[PDB]
This record gives C-alpha cells, structure tokens and sequence, in this order.
C-alpha cells in the first residue's frame, strides 16, 4: 500500500495526512542516525541499525535539545519559531512527504531549517512540507541536526568531540535520503538542498566540504551564506568557547577528556542555560557554538575555496529579504521595543553600530558610521532606527551573500537572484520591523494557500507563484517555465518578489557592499 | 579741486573717470612702500618716503613680476587674469576710486587680489572699483603685492628673507589706507578687507595676525580660507622649497646668505621660469612660494588659533561659487580639454584623485573614491568628469572654508554665509565647468551693468542686488537693508545667489565636509 513502504533500513509504515481538498502521505520522524545519547554526545552520528519489523512513522519525532525563546510568551510572532515537542538529545530524525499516488521518480526538496545553529526544529507548523509536496508534485524532506553545544562543540584536537558534528548529522541525512528516496519516488539524481539563515548557509558549506558535493544536485539558499560574519568559527576559537563552557560548569579544565566527561555528564539545560556566557564580546548577531574551519570538513579557509573555484559546481537560487536586521536589533539593540516605534537616540544609535561590528576598532566604528548617517539630520529617530537595521542585515546577510553570489558565478553553472520586499498583510510583528528576516519562509512552503491563515488573495498568488519558481528550479536549475534572468557578474540582474509585476533590477545594495566587502576590510588591517 | 588730494605722505593730482552716464574721480597708482627693487627683494617692505611736489595719480601702476598664463593665448576666459601692464618688481602701489562730489566719511572697501600666491593685478579690468564705487556711494581701494618667490621665498632662519613679506605688504598698504582714506572721504573707522581665493584666504589671514585686525573692521572672504590646504605651508617646507629654487638656478647653496644673493642676482623671468620645479609631490591645486606660519606674522598654528578664539572677533560675509574645482583639473588633470565634453575614463579619473590628494596614502585615495563613486555606474565618462570636480572643490575651498565659518562662528560678531550658483550667460569658458571658481567677482564689480558687456537684464539685477548686499554689509555688519539669515552653529542657514528667489537652505555639503575634515584626517594619521 502506499503508506508501507521498503527502505534499505528497513519497512515504515506512514500516513495519510490531508492537504486541500485532496490527501498525501506523510512519513514522519524516519531515524537516520544512532541516538546520539550517552557517551556518544558530541561525538560524530553513527548510521541507524537496519530495523526489524515495520517502523511506524506516522508521527512528528522530538526535538533536538535546545534554547527556547521566552522573550514574547504567547506571542504568536515568537513562538511559531519555538519547540513545539519534546526536546531531546535523541532527535536524529528525518520527515518526508510523498505525493498520492506515489510517483516514479520526481524532484526531491531537502529541507534544513535554520537557527543560529542555536535552535531549529523540523515539526514546526511553517515547515509543514505538505502544500509544497502536494501542489507541486515534488519529494519534500526535512532533517535535523544538532544545534548548540550538543552539535557543534569543538575540541579540535580530540576525536571525542571534534567539531561540526551537526553539520555531519545533515550530511548523514543527506546521504539517507540519497540511498533510500528512491522507494518513495523521488529522484536521487534529482535533489536539491534548500534552508534558511544557519540553514541556508549550511546548503553553502555543503557546496563547499568536498565530502557533501556529490550527495545533492542543486541549492537554494535563502538569507545566509556559508561566508557570513557568524556561521565559522577558527578551530582555535572553538577551543576557547569549548573551555569556555567548561569554566562555566565548573569542570576539570586541566584535561580535554576530563573537560569532556564533565560535559559529557552534565543534564542539557545545564548547557543550554550557560550556552551564551562564552561568546568573548558584547554583540548582536553573533552565535555561541558554530561550525569550525578544521581542515576536514573544510580543506581550508573558505575564502580561499571560494576564490579558486574549489566547489561543487551547479546552479544556485539564492536570495534576500528587505529587512535584514529588525529582529535582531529587537532583541539584542538598546532602543527597540515590540510595541513602539523604536525611534533611536543617537546615544543608543552608536552603542548599536558598537554592538553590530564587534570587531571593529574607533576608526572602524567611524567609517561605517559615516557611511550610515544622514548628516542632513544627525539624530532622527526613524533615520537611525532604519539607518541601524541596514548596517546590521548588510553586515550579517546582504555584503556577505552578494560575495559568495559574485565569488561563484564565476565558476556555478547558472545563478539566480532575488529580493523579496513584501510584508504579509497578517503579519503579527511591528510594521517598523518591515520584511522581516525569515518571513519568506511561509510564502515558500505555501501557508497563503490555506485560507484559514487570513491572506488576501495577492498572497495566495504569491505563494503559487514562488513555490513554482522553486520546484521549477529543483527539477531544471532554472526557474523559468515574468522571466527572472541569469546573476551574471557583469550585468548582475536579480529581481523583486512581491505581489506587483516581477521587475528586474540590477546591483543589490552595490553602494554599501563595496564598503563592507572591501573598505573596511582593509581599512581594519591598519 | 576734487582732484587734488593732501595726504600725509605727499599731495596726489587724480582724474575724473567716466562711470555709465556720470563720472567718478579715481586716484591710480599712489605708491605705498618703498620700491622691493635691489638688494630690498624678498626683504620686507619699507613705507614710502614722502614725495615732493604733486604725485600725478592718473594712470594704472606696474604689475608685479609673476608668471603669465599662456595655456590659452587669445582666450579671454584665461587672459582677463593675465598682466594687463608692465610686470616690473616696483610694483607696490595702491588704487582708490572716490564719488563725486567727494564724501565727508564713507564706507570704504579695500579689495585684495587672488590668484594662488603666484599671480595677481590689482590694474584689470574685472577689479574696476569705479562701478561699485559709483553704484553704492563708496571709497574702493585695491592694493598690491609681492606674489611668488618675490612676495613669498621664506628662509626662516634670515632676516634678509623672511617669509610672508609679501603678505606685509598687504598690511603697509592697508596702514597707508586706514592713516590717509580720510583726506578721500573715507571712514577709517568703517573699512572693510574683500578678496577672493588667495585674496580671501589672505582676508583670513588679517583676521588672525594679532599685527593685522585693528586696522580693518569687517571681512569678506570669497573661495578661500586662511586654513585651505594651499595656502600655508611649515618654516621647514619653505626652507626646502627655497633651497630647491637654488638647485635650480646653480646656487651655492652652502650658506643661507650666499644663497639669497644668488636670487637677489638673478633677473626676475628666471625665478618666475622653474618657479614649479620645486613643489615636492604631483599635484593639482597646490603652490610653490605660499605664506609660512612662522610665529611672527602667525603666533602659533593656525588651528590652534581658530580653536581658541584666537582673532578678530567683528562680522564676515563669507561665499562658495558652485563648480569650485573645473578650472583646476581642465588646468592640471589628464582627461580636461576645453574644447570637449571632458567625461573621464576611470584611469583617468583615478590618476584625478591621485593629483587632488597629494598626501594621501592609498587607503586615503581609497576613502575618497568610495564617497566620491557612483556604484550604479563605476565608469561614466560624465559622472566622473563631475565627482572629480567636487573633489577638487570640497577638498580644497568649501570644506576648509566651512571649517573655519563653523569655528569662527563661535566667537564672532556675526557671520553670512552664501552660495553663488549662477553661470553667466555670456561665460566663454566651457559649460561643463559650471559656475566656475572666480565668476562671482564680475558680479560683485558691477560690469553686468554695462550693456556693451551682453549680459541679460535679470544679471544687471543679479549685479545690483549683490553689490548692494556687499555695500550694505562693509557699512554695517548686516548685509541686509529676500532676508539674509545669519550662519549659527546649530541651523546653518545659508542662501543660494542666483537670478531666482533668494531661497535659504542648511548645512552645506555637509555629508561631505565631515568625510574631509573630521574622517579623512583621523584615517590618515594610521
Ligand atoms: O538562522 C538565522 O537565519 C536565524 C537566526 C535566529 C532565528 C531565525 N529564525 C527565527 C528561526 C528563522 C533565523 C541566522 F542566525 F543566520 F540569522
Ligand atoms: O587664487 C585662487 O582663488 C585662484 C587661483 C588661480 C587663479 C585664480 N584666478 C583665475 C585669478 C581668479 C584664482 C586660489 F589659488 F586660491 F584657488
């Protein structure tokens, strides 16, 4: 029947989940990887012992263990981002939703969430891989790794708890899904690798580590890139966090197996509690535990892989929301508040910019200062607030995106660009906040289609006409059938997304990621 | 009779000269120092021994020696400011046009020449006092000076060549004035210093000489500021450059005296000859023999001064023209041609850059391109033709001149601030250069007011209405009998001088001038 189905690991029995008008399978929480409980926390995931009898997957597995926002309790805004099951150190699982009747061999759609590389959850309602799957007709999948601590700990010298061993628990899914999709009627030759933010830019490491090229045919990433200012880490770095953590809980310090034996014994909270006393400056937009460059996973600096064309070479979707920094600034900036305009003072003005460049030394903070100020009018409270929102997505998001877009034109088989400027007419955040970072989500994995969720019929249309323009470019690497053109370093046409006709633009924000990209830089080596 | 005057350095026989339908008396060429001639060259000068008899002051005096632009022969656009007399180094006389019948006590108005230190005629016909002084009932008088290595060679140690020496002879003629304007009808009491370029960077310079300001009562500064970066240069750098104009003519070199009667040996045109060979860096709008801060004429640095309040504290009338820098990069920068539309290549524009900045380090020249570039358009002949031009004219006339507007407002009497953006019709000079440095002085000078001149009626208006704004503020300290705000610290109210309503506007170029006088120097000193 449909719902039983044989894998390489064993049979699982699914589910028929309802999705419109129609139904669709769903196989929920498939293990791809030996429970990563005990002794083996830290250490890299083993591959799931072949199972006997069938595996009921009908169900959404726990979560991996993590940081829970309480910031905005209640607040939908907040929450729809939050654990919605129980979290857990045995959260290796993987979700597919199949089409009815189940195909041949069609596109298949890996889903890896982002984070921070903090938090993440592949149960949760925006993820729901169904509207995609079904009105698409395409193989939708999401994985899951371990974030924090937990999945990125890094103690380079040992074997014990070398680092990203989260960003292999994704590239044991990937290879999963590789082995085994073919039963369900996805293509393996035929998967694209699309995430958001920490995921998203994991979709670029895996483009980058030798080891993960071969197992993926396409990426998507949306708001994140391999190269961004937070996603890497030097191994050094990773040692220091590491002891860091240790200090915290008070470990045996003296010894790297007795730093990891104690952590290896502490409860998760207690991790998760200290999480962000290790992080060595005062900064927003910036992460605790993040992958490592160590010479494995990464044969070497990620500048120099991007610049001499060492990477899987195929066709990427990439893109950018408008307002990069609002939901950082609202969380971590002095000044903005939910329910205000969060008018800013030149006074928390400049403790912002301090907050945002970390590394940044007087001069630094100088420059980047008069590049964002209007100094028509000094101190406005809406010019600063916004003026503060660009410095911090440019930074975080835009610059670093646009060079690895220009960094591997150069050598990808075909790029796309785009921007989305379009606010949802529910949207539960503050309109000062604007587009908002990781709000393109939910247009992509077809929320606007149910009517239930209060969008106007533009938005319906919207979501149709991205989530096309997406399994589109899954099965070609193209996502024409409008007419998005080609990111080309020389002309470097990209385009809006939004409910008014696509227009095609051309340098995104060039001005500005000259500044980032180049100035600086080499302004801060003096 | 009108024409025959009783001062105290002798009686001088004037003449009636004719001024639009009535006519005027003038006094031209009244020496007032003691011819520079002899072993006197480069010595400070002497005030004119009383003469015997009557001093016949009918005819315009001897140009001083200087160095004749050539570029463009025929050209008036170049040759209107070239030695329209006998260049000769008994230069030092002094001009005075008075009404008729001749006043009791008026207004006078002492106007100083510019032309980068180098060159200069107070004898041409752009400087003919005679129409404002008609026009606005008021005693014109416009002096001379030593220009170039005669006016400026500064070899510190010496009292046989000081520097500065020529910018005495601005203060001799200025005594000359305030001890004999009255037996001309002239306030000494009322008396007002007016100079462009050179000439109002030399206005500044009365202004801040402790031995200069009670002998003058208000200022007018047009395209020049005593802090411009061509206008000073240390004791040292005057030393080499003195030394240097020795290598040149096969000096010995050995001793400081030995060195001064080599030049005081050699005739004029081998001075004026390889007068360039000395400047130390490729530049553009830079000056060899220019004034020194040596703690005589200048007690200390001139920040240091404008920091403490250090000067004449009484009311200034201080202006920008629009295209400050055309004349400069169509002189100095490869890529200008008069005869064509000059749009720049991005090599050329880079080597523009290069000349406008001749300290900067390369991150220098790197932060002056990502302010001064269009990213929307990297090459473009014409927007490059034109950031060029602002390069030049912020860096090296509207910023200083700011700067110096901002800290003298602080403890002055009064400050007017203006922005001549009008580009007369009948402009020879090539209209991309815009309204070129220099233009306004034919306004302020009345000759749109006669008719064989082709100017259009709303410029004999445009001429009338700034005379009388110029006029009105030497009487008074009020420009004003439109409503001309007055320059403070906080609004930095300022106003366009064009044939349109005088509209009043804030803070100019400010985004820029805080790049060049607060971000570039801090850059450069790392
Ligand atoms: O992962 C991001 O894109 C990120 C950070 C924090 C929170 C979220 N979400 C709310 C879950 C979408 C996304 C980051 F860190 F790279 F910006
Ligand atoms: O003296 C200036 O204002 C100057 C320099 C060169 C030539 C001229 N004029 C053509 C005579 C008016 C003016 C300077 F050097 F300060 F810009």
């Amino acid at each position: 029947s449909e719902l039983l189905v044989n894998t390489k690991s064993g049979k699982v029995m699914g589910t028929r989940v309802p999705v419109l008008s129609s139904h669709i399978s769903a196989f929920l929480g498939i293990p791809f990887a030996e429970p990563p409980v005990g002794n083996m926390r830290f250490r890299r995931p083993e591959p799931k012992k072949p199972w006997s009898g069938v595996w009921n997957a009908s169900t959404y597995p726990n979560n991996c263990q993590q940081y829970v926002d309480e910031q905005f309790p209640g607040f939908s805004g907040s929450e729809m981002w939050n654990p919605n099951r129980e979290m857990s150190e045995d959260c290796l699982y993987l979700n597919i939703w199949v089409p009815s009747p189940r195909p041949k061999s069609t596109t298949v759609m890996v889903w890896i969430y982002g984070g921070g590389f903090y938090s993440g959850s592949s149960t949760l309602d925006v993820y729901n891989g169904k509207y995609l799957a079904y009105t698409e007709e395409v193989v939708l999948v999401s994985l899951s790794y371990r974030v924090g601590a937990f999945g990125f700990l890094a103690l380079h010298g040992s074997q014990e708890a070398p680092g990203n061993v989260g960003l292999l628990d994704q590239r044991m899914a990937l290879q999963w899904v590789h082995d085994n999709i073919q039963f369900f009627g996805g293509d393996p030759k035929t998967v694209t690798i699309f995430g958001e933010s920490a995921g998203g830019a994991s979709v670029g490491m895996h483009i980058l580590s030798p080891g993960s090229r071969d197992l993926f045919r396409r990426a998507i990433l949306q708001s994140g890139s391999p190269n961004c200012p937070w996603a890497s880490v030097s191994v050094a770095e990773g040692r220091r966090r590491a002891v860091e953590l240790g200090r915290n809980l008070n470990c045996n310090l003296n010894s790297d197996e007795e730093l990891i034996h104690c952590l290896r014994e502490k409860k998760p909270q207690e991790l998760i509690d200290v999480e962000w006393n290790v992080l060595p400056f005062d900064s927003i937009f910036r992460f605790s535990f993040v992958p490592v460059i160590d010479g494995e996973f990464f044969p070497t600096s990620l500048e120099s892989m991007l610049n001499s064309g060492n990477f899987k070479k195929t066709q990427i979707l990439l893109g950018v929301n408008k307002d990069e920094g609002s939901f950082f600034l609202l969380y971590g900036a002095p000044g903005f508040s939910k329910d205000s305009e969060s008018k800013i003072s030149r006074e928390d003005f400049m403790s912002g910019v301090k907050l945002s460049v970390p590394h940044a030394n007087d001069l630094g903070l100088d420059a980047v200062t008069l590049q964002y100020t209007d100094w028509m009018d000094d101190n406005n409270g809406i010019k600063n607030r916004d003026g503060l929102d660009d410095i911090v997505g440019d930074h975080n998001v835009i610059c670093p995106l646009m060079h690895f877009v220009n960094k591997y034109t150069k050598f990808g088989n075909g790029t796309y660009l785009y921007f989305f400027n379009h606010r949802a007419s529910n949207l539960v955040w503050p309109e000062w906040m604007g587009v908002i970072h990781g709000y393109e989500i939910e247009f992509v994995f077809g929320l606007p289609l149910v009517k239930e969720l209060n969008y106007t019929a533009e938005e319906e249309a919207l979501s149709r006409r991205i989530m096309h323009y997406w399994a589109t470019f899954a099965k070609t690497g193209n996502p024409n059938e409008s007419k998005w053109p080609l990111f080309t370093t020389k002309e470097q046409k990209f385009i809006d997304l939004n409910t008014e006709p696509m227009k095609v633009h051309q340098r995104l924000r060039v001005q500005m990621c000259v500044f980032w990209n180049q100035f600086l830089p080499k302004l801060l080596n003096a």
